[PDB]
């Protein structure tokens, strides 16, 4: 059930199946900056504010300097209050989706879920539909990365925001467990600092050529990100573009989020996967072309989804 | 109740109050190309197809040639079937709005109207909120231009699409009367041909300097347009931008619609007024900045609205 032609492909690794670095979690800890010691992640309390509304979306059309003048980037910031109760990680098509290797547009996945805001989530194998990385959907472990080291984001049972690199046992921890968790590629910001260089060492093997991953970081394209600010509010970011023509690169994206006050953030699936569905209707410009017409752009059939909804078992 | 700062102002005439040319309808007929004789308008039957859905929206991110390389324009085409029964022209805030000189975002105006698709409509005085040009809202004459000559679009009682320059009596005709009618500025396409040069002669006085109006045509900015194709389907177009930075000019916009098969079309309010609300949620990038923050973009409080809705007194 392809909806788009998947022609704006921004792939970090080649081939698509060999996703993530093969080196050990030990090596991530060993090769990260000494200032961090043996902490491969960062924690922050999620906001408990019950103010209305849950999510506030803000539009931007901002200029960025290039060697050939300036460039404009269209996108949105979404600020989420009470992410413990309002933020969820959904499988494609509904519960049990990743095990069937389903791909579905964000519109299709949240069909009945009543998601105020929703964007595409983590990475996936384009040919097979296989989900990539750790996935915890509303308290239930969907799958595990078996120790593969990419940037992670999750919410704990007590409402603690987790960003960074997690070992397998940290993911499968039974005490204060993850209630929401997904995996991206590249740790954008760590404790208010740009963390691109450090992500190269952590999420790409030294045996391989520093070519395919560097292109993933330096090329401009559509991007999505998820982070947080001082107030414990979730940041669900997306910037429209077209790989090697429009958008931002992870260096620009990192500084953009940092300038706006994001402490920690990770890069989620970008390119033609970038999708923003506000209150049921698509609200951004996807970069894939439609299955049916060669000049009309369509959203992509993606994997997991990040959804913001009403609190659960609380106001009513 | 300003929602935006009205800082992306694309004004055709100066001052805003002296809207439209002062010359006579006689002069429009006299100074138009002889090939058209004494016909100052064009007619086309509206489609009677009851196929589902009523409106189909299509995204584009298209390149346009500039002297300094290429430029990209984000926007939407909306194709409307059965416009006689599904297309309406709404006053700001609801019936009786233009007489009170109300301005309201498209979201606010269609609050309960259940409009599948909706865009900003005609022009208005920014300082006073006064509506400009002829306005017929669901069969009821709201106001008249008193013979002021700008590009017009309307639907007749029998379903005939009217595009072009109308004299006052043509507007107030009691036999086969207008059921929907609004006024823009600049006739983009006339019978499948670019009609910009001809609009200069018709919609700007020769006494005035050819400076303020030429800038309105040659500057690039956000634009909205309404036209039709061979099949009698309505075209509701919009292209995001920022005056003198992003978007298209009426020359580019005319050829863009012509290349896509639009026979007749007129230019409606552009700049920061450009707004597209799909199924209740804003689906484009407005160019005005928000009243509350200096870097977030907000939609504008505009005047009339073009709404696409379900057929009236027909399926149920
Ligand atoms: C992670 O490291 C901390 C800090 O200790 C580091 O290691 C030392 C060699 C020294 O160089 C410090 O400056 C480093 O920052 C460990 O903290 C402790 O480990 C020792 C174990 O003998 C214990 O005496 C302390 O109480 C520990 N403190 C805490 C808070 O745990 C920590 O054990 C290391 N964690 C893991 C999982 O290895
Ligand atoms: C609008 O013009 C048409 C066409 O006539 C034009 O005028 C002539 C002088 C000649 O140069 C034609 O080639 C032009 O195109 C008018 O058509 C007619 O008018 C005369 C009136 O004496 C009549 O004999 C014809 O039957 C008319 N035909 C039609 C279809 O009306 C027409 O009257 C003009 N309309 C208006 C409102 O002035
Ligand atoms: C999605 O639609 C809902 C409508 O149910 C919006 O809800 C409200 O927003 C207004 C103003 O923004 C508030 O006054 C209400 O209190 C909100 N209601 C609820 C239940 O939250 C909601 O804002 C929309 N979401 C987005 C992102 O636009
Ligand atoms: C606005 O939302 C409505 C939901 O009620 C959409 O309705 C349908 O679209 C699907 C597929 O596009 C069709 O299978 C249905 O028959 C449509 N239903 C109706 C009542 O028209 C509608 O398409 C949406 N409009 C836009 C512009 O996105
Ligand atoms: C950091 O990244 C820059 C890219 O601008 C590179 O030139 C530099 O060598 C990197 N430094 C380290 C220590 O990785
Ligand atoms: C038509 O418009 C062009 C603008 O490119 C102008 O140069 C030309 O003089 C115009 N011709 C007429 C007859 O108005
Ligand atoms: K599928
Ligand atoms: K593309
Ligand atoms: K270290
Ligand atoms: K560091
Ligand atoms: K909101
Ligand atoms: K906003
Ligand atoms: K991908
Ligand atoms: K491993
Ligand atoms: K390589
Ligand atoms: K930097
Ligand atoms: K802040
Ligand atoms: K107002
Ligand atoms: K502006
Ligand atoms: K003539
Ligand atoms: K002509
Ligand atoms: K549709
Ligand atoms: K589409
Ligand atoms: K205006
Ligand atoms: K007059
Ligand atoms: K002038
Ligand atoms: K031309
Ligand atoms: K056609």
């Amino acid at each position: 059930s392809r909806s788009s032609l998947n022609d704006d492909l921004l792939s970090p690794y080649q081939p698509h199946a060999k996703h993530g670095p093969s080196h050990s979690y030990r090596h991530v800890r060993d090769s990260q900056p000494v200032i961090h010691g043996n902490r491969t992640h960062e924690e922050w309390p999620s906001s408990n504010s019950t103010w209305m509304p849950v999510a506030t979306t803000r539009i931007f059309e901002s200029k960025f300097p290039t060697t050939s003048g300036m460039k404009t980037a269209y996108g949105h910031f979404t600020y989420v209050n009470n992410p413990l109760r309002t933020f969820s990680v959904l499988e494609p098509g509904g519960p049990g989706g990743c095990s069937k290797k389903l791909t579905a547009t964000v519109e299709e996945t949240i069909k009945h879920g009543n998601c105020f805001v929703a964007q595409n989530g983590g990475y996936f194998d384009m040919d097979t539909g296989n989900c990539f990385g750790n996935i915890v959907s509303d308290g239930k472990l969907v799958q595990s990365a078996k120790g593969i080291q990419n940037a992670q984001f999750g919410i704990k049972s007590d409402g603690t925001l987790i960003f960074g690199y997690l070992s397998e046992e940290q993911v499968l921890e039974a005490e204060n467990p993850f209630v929401q968790l997904l995996s991206g590629v590249v740790w954008l910001l760590r404790n208010g600092e740009v963390y691109i260089n450090q992500s190269k060492a952590a999420e790409s093997d030294k045996t391989q050529t520093t070519g395919d991953f560097d292109h993933f970081i330096n090329v401009i394209s559509a991007r999505t990100a998820i982070g947080h600010d001082r107030e414990g509010r979730l940041i669900i970011f997306h910037v429209d573009g077209q790989t090697d023509d429009r958008g931002l690169n992870l260096w620009e994206l990192a500084n953009f989020l940092k300038d706006q006050g994001v402490i920690n953030a990770i890069n989620l699936d970008g390119g033609g996967s970038a999708t923003l569905v506000i209150n049921g209707t698509l609200a951004n410009y996807p970069s894939d072309h439609c299955h049916y017409n060669p000049m009309w752009r369509c959203p992509r059939s993606i994997s997991t989804v990040v959804c913001v909804h009403e609190p659960f078992c609380d106001p009513p």
